[PDB]
């Protein structure tokens, strides 16, 4: 029974040994908590052997705000010894315009899943960043709002059936603000803030059978690390 680890020793240890998978982790806070850089140390993570925190898998990563970045991949590969064209080549990249696009993508997430599921290296994880700001910005007033919500349940729904379908970790972003309030599933929570200069403090929400508590992250050239 294996799982990903985030780079941080402590972190893991908090979500008892990594992300898993058949499961929705969410990470939510404000805008420069580190959910981005989280997310792409996954997407390399991933591809590692069980032996150095891996599961021999491939990552999809789908953006939703233009956050991506291929050279922060390689940067984190190199600093853990790793070839960066690998690294590249293992993370399939869809840019999400809309929420209608994002929502069709979990389809087309599901396509390339299915076709390397009993292969060598399957698709081990997926990342959303960010699963709400689509749903934010295009549903209007009230009389939006039902619809709002039943699109955005259903997506959940199906990344859900999608996690459990290929054995993949669902990663998920969230921006909450001190200051919109969108409902939905998730198996894990994570609340992520800002930290003493570079350091980020992880704290588990409601996180079932797993002990309360708080871990302490750096963002280094390896990606996140204790
Ligand atoms: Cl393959
Ligand atoms: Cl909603």
């Amino acid at each position: 029974i294996g799982r990903i680890s985030t780079g941080s020793k402590s972190l893991d240890k908090l979500l008892g040994g990594g992300i898993e998978t058949q499961a929705i982790t969410e990470v939510f806070g404000e805008f420069g908590s580190g959910k981005t850089q989280l997310a792409h140390t996954l997407a390399v993570m991933v591809q590692l052997p069980p032996e150095e925190g891996g599961l021999n898998g491939k990552a999809m990563y789908i953006d939703t705000e233009g956050t991506f970045r291929p050279e922060r991949l390689l940067e984190i590969a190199q600093n853990r010894g790793l070839s960066g064209s690998d690294v590249l080549d293992n993370v399939a990249y869809a840019r999400a315009f809309n929420s209608n696009h994002q929502m069709l993508l979990v389809q087309q997430a599901s396509d390339m899943m299915v076709e390397l599921l009993n292969t060598d290296r399957p698709y081990k994880l997926l990342i959303v960043d960010s699963l709400t700001s689509h749903f934010r910005s295009e549903y209007i007033g009230r009389g939006a709002l039902a619809e709002r919500q039943q699109k955005l349940a259903k997506h959940l729904a199906d990344l859900h059936r999608l996690a459990n379908l290929y054995d993949i970790a669902v990663f998920v972003t969230n921006q909450v603000q001190a200051n919109h309030i969108l409902a939905h599933s998730a198996t894990l929570r994570v609340y992520l803030r800002k930290g003493k200069g570079g350091k980020r403090i992880a704290r588990l929400i409601d996180a079932p059978h797993l002990p309360e508590g708080e871990a302490v992250f750096s963002i280094t050239e390896k990606g996140i690390e204790d």
